[PDB]
């Protein structure tokens, strides 16, 4: 059966598309405002050298910090998100931050050369840039696999925005107080997505594949958190970060 999207479900999609258009700049025009990228000679991928220099850390921390601000803006526009307590909204934003960043980064990701192409050569990011910021192969390898897997689903913008919204409004995050209300908001979004796929996505199992991506995001989040913790042990690391990044990941 293919039930049609309700007036409410069509309204939810319009709100989320509008929210994304207002919080995502596909021209990457603010990137010149970040601390500049610096790429040291590191053909060997030396952990000692990367930790001593952390050459890409100020630029990558400014990029993630900027993206978190956009994610906070997007979340405020999710139907029902404002119905949650400020404590729950913050727990949800903090626990989902890195996952939503990985999802939204997919728009700039290109399978042409396996990079995140955000304008000129200075804003073209590869595996080596993330290692130059103190991260390791245990994070970057599955991150690239995830980006390809997601790119290959060829999501409609409607599906991409619904997926980010479902990711954020997750009742299974440590520290949430009103899990039942969060689940009700997520179910309203999940039902919109399942209905949309059946009614608007042409052939040639997409909903199941999108849910699997949300599970992959949990493992990437756990690895990112372990690696951030290591990176934070580097003397003088905090100046290379931002207050928002320090709060979200600290
Ligand atoms: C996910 C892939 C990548 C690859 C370079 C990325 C970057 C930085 C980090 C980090 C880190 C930190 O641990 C911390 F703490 F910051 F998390 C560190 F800094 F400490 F190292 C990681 C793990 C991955 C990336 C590429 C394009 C991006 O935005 C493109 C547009 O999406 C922007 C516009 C928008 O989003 O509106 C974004 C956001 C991120």
């Amino acid at each position: 059966l293919r039930p049609k999207l309700s007036e409410e479900q069509q309204r939810i999609i319009a709100i989320l598309l509008d929210a994304h258009h207002k919080t995502y700049d596909p021209t990457y025009s603010d990137f010149c405002q970040f601390r500049p990228p610096v790429r040291v000679n590191d053909g060997g991928g030396s952990v000692t050298l990367e930790l001593s220099q952390l050459s890409m850390l100020p630029h990558l921390a400014d990029l993630v910090s900027y993206s978190i601000q956009k994610v906070i803006g997007f979340a405020k526009m999710i139907p029902g998100f404002r119905d949650l307590t400020s404590e729950d909204q913050i727990v949800l934003l903090k626990s989902s931050a890195i996952e939503v960043i990985m999802l939204r980064s997919n728009e700039s990701f290109t399978m042409d050369d396996m990079s995140w192409t955000c304008g000129n050569q200075d804003y073209k990011y590869r595996v080596s840039d993330v290692t130059k910021a103190g991260h390791s192969l245990e994070l970057i390898e599955p991150l690239i696999k995830f980006q390809v897997g997601l790119k290959k689903l060829n999501l409609h913008e409607e599906e991409h925005v619904l997926l980010m919204a479902i990711c954020i409004v997750s009742p299974d995050r440590p520290g949430v107080q009103d899990a039942a209300l969060i689940e009700a908001i997520q179910d309203r979004l999940s039902n919109t997505l399942q209905t949309y796929i059946r009614c608007r996505h042409p052939p040639p199992l997409l909903y199941a594949k999108m849910i699997q991506k949300l599970a992959d995001l949990r493992s990437l989040n756990e690895e990112h958190s372990k690696q951030y913790r290591c990176l934070s042990f580097q003397p003088e690391c905090s100046m290379k970060l931002t207050p928002l990044v320090l709060e979200v990941f600290g």
